[PDB]
């Protein structure tokens, strides 16, 4: 298994590109991340920053989770990210995806000692 924490990791984390590099960023990222492995992971989304950067942000803005929870934290400066989204005929295995490249704030949910990210909440 995987803790929560590398889990986010692998989900979301892409320090190696100031953004994405082109249309098909997605399809190669959410293959390469193992998000289409079982299924096509519907939505997700790609920080380009460092992980130091992006780990900070749990002690940044605490604001509440899109389900209520109280350990959701909003960036207090945007950040580069790839919105991945499933589009036109993906159907698993063949999985499709739209890249939408923007500079938002973040929002994330903590757990555990050390202090980190666990969950991708939404970007802003």
């Amino acid at each position: 298994k995987e803790t929560a924490a590398a889990k986010f990791e692998r989900q979301h984390m892409d320090s190696s590109t100031s953004a994405a590099s082109s249309s098909n960023y997605c399809n190669q990222m959410m293959k390469s991340r193992n998000l289409t492995k079982d299924r096509c992971k519907p939505v997700n989304t790609f920080v380009h920053e460092s992980l130091a950067d992006v780990q900070a942000v749990c002690s940044q803005k605490n604001v509440a989770c899109k389900n209520g929870q109280t350990n959701c934290y909003q960036s207090y400066s945007t950040m580069s990210i790839t919105d991945c989204r499933e589009t036109g005929s993906s159907k698993y295995p063949n999985c499709a995806y739209k890249t939408t490249q923007a500079n938002k704030h973040i929002i994330v949910a903590c757990e555990g000692n050390p202090y980190v990210p666990v969950h991708f909440d939404a970007s802003v």
